[PDB]
């Protein structure tokens, strides 16, 4: 409670020594209260690079590019997907940089952010989303998104890497991760990516507001935000007193999302990001209490039995019977942070 009381987005600059152990560094940022914002930025040391160059990926195939059609007014929107046929990075880059789809002229970020919210229902862009793969070279052992080696490995497509090829005005809707897990996002190259976040301790406030604005979606599915179709502007959040923060990610930077941390955002122009999900001992309780989508068969569901028997042996008999009345404290850091406190 005393650490990061304002629950604002924190930025970290680790040394090569600190950076070498991923699991230990996540425990350190939690001891500083980074988790309270629900989103944190990590700038890696200058000497670290995951790949020598990105000049040999023109013929990489994007199997399912998606055209994003948006409908709405007065800060409330719904995004619909149209799956297009397979295209290459070369073909996607030519479309992204053409006069029809390129980034507009602007002086400061606040101007581009106004242009995004004013024009998001016009000229639908194409997002090169959910590409199975990695851009990390084999010999890279530090912060390798393809092999983080957290306790989530005990499960084994949530523990595999994904690529995102963006263009101006492509967006990601308000959501938490599958099973309310953590996530890591690295921006390989190109134009920035802007993020919005709601502290996990205020997450139920956002859900109540969203349920009020979309009553039909709430009856059909309790966890309707997991469909990733709902867009809400910062001005609408301010008008209904929902606490939030904003941050811009640049090429070469990492973004970390925390359990039950709601996030949304947009791409400034042509770029490429890589992501995966991970876990700590603290996630276990969030995973047991996660509210899942019930209207879709193909949804992500992990059995918690293995994590409870291995890390909570005393509580397994009670949990499996239905006697676990544990209340989550969102301000508490992970148990692995003890050495820093
Ligand atoms: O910049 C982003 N672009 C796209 N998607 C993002 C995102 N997420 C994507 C997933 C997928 C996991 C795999 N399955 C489909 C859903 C979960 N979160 N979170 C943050 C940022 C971005
Ligand atoms: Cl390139
Ligand atoms: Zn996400
Ligand atoms: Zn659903």
């Amino acid at each position: 409670e005393t650490l990061n009381p304002s629950a604002r987005i924190m930025t970290f600059y680790p040394t090569m020594e600190e950076f070498r152990n991923f699991s230990r560094y996540i425990a350190y940022i939690e001891s500083q209260g980074a988790h309270r914002a629900g989103l944190a930025k990590v700038v890696p040391p200058k000497e670290w690079k995951p790949r020598a160059s990105y000049d040999d990926i023109d013929d990489l195939v994007i199997p399912a590019p998606i055209q994003q059609l948006v409908t709405g007014q007065s800060g409330l929107f719904t995004q619909y997907n149209i799956q297009k046929k397979a295209m290459t990075v070369r073909e996607f880059r030519k479309i992204a940089n053409s006069d029809k789809y390129c980034t507009p002229r602007y002086s400061e970020f606040e101007e581009l952010e106004r242009k995004y919210w004013k024009n998001l229902t016009f000229n639908p862009p194409i997002y090169g989303a959910d590409v199975n793969g990695t851009l990390y070279e084999k010999h890279v052992d530090e912060w390798n998104i393809g092999r983080l080696r957290t306790i989530l490995d005990l499960v084994e497509g949530v523990n595999t890497p994904y690529l995102y090829f963006g263009m101006w005005k492509t967006s990601f809707a308000w959501h938490t991760e599958d099973m309310d897990l953590y996530s890591i996002n690295y921006l390989h190259f190109g134009e920035p990516k802007s993020w919005y976040s709601v502290p996990p301790e205020h997450g139920k406030r956002l859900e109540r507001l969203a349920k009020g604005f979309f009553p039909g979606s709430a009856q059909s599915c309790e966890a309707f935000l997991r469909h990733k179709m709902t867009l809400i502007s910062p001005l609408m959040l301010k008008k209904y007193g929902i606490p939030f923060d904003k941050v811009t990610q640049e090429a070469g930077e990492f973004m970390i999302t925390f359990p039950y941390g709601y996030h949304a955002g947009f791409n400034h122009g042509f770029n490429c990001a890589e992501s995966t999900n991970f876990a700590t001992r603290r996630w276990i309780e969030y995973g047991k209490q996660a509210v899942l989508c019930s209207c879709r068969k193909d949804m992500v569901k992990i059995s918690m039995d293995v994590f409870v028997r291995k890390f909570q042996p005393e509580r397994y008999k009670l949990w499996k019977a239905g006697k676990d009345n544990t209340v989550i404290d969102h301000t508490l850091p992970t148990p692995e942070a003890a050495e820093f406190l």
